[PDB]
């Protein structure tokens, strides 16, 4: 059981000048585009920060989640969240980067924990 | 200038019981807990998430910053993120741990900016 990544959530109208803001801000001339399931919204992720892009309306719902942690396994996680007090209310499920699950924490902290698949060369 | 860390903010009613549970959560044994200015509010720092703990209001106005970003110069920080389209809602100001200020990026986003010095 280990958290690779532990990622920050920022929500926008628009990918394109955010982006260029963040790669300036944090100096780092690339990011990461996903394919995901959800229509309306484009993920990118720059350093630890995933910006969730889409209109108010389709942003709403991923406001919920507190932020993201990038995991080596969901199905441990899933179990010790299950033993101590958590509520897994979405998933696990299969996605294009690999598998995902939300989870309400105890305390009332809503994380969305993360597997990426395989995966081959960009750098 | 750079970023050093990104924080990620939690939001919980009682800071002990909610540390025990990340502690174990993500295998870290130690955690800080820093001296803040606010009252009623009590700050404490696991890996690379900010636990941020009180009552429902006095957490409100906290969960309007979507996160925190540890910088190595303040001032170096502010005059890049002033010059690039983003406001400087509050601060600079001094605190306990050196000095932080909350910013609202051209996009909307809100986000504290701390200095560590002490």
């Amino acid at each position: 059981m280990k958290i690779l990544q532990i990622l920050s959530r920022l929500y926008v109208a628009d990918l394109n000048p955010a982006l260029e803001f963040y790669e300036e801000l944090l100096e780092t001339p690339v990011a990461m585009r996903f394919e995901i399931p959800q229509t309306g919204v484009e993920l990118a992720q720059i350093s630890t920060i995933l910006l969730i892009a889409g209109s108010e309306e389709a942003l709403k719902p991923f406001r919920n989640t507190q932020a993201t942690f990038l995991v080596d396994s969901l199905d441990k996680f899933k179990t010790f969240l299950e033993e101590n007090g958590a509520e897994i209310i979405r998933g696990p499920s299969k996605v294009p980067t690999g598998r995902n699950m939300t989870v309400r924490h105890s305390d009332g902290s809503v994380i969305e924990y993360v597997e990426h698949s395989k995966i081959e060369l960009y750098f």
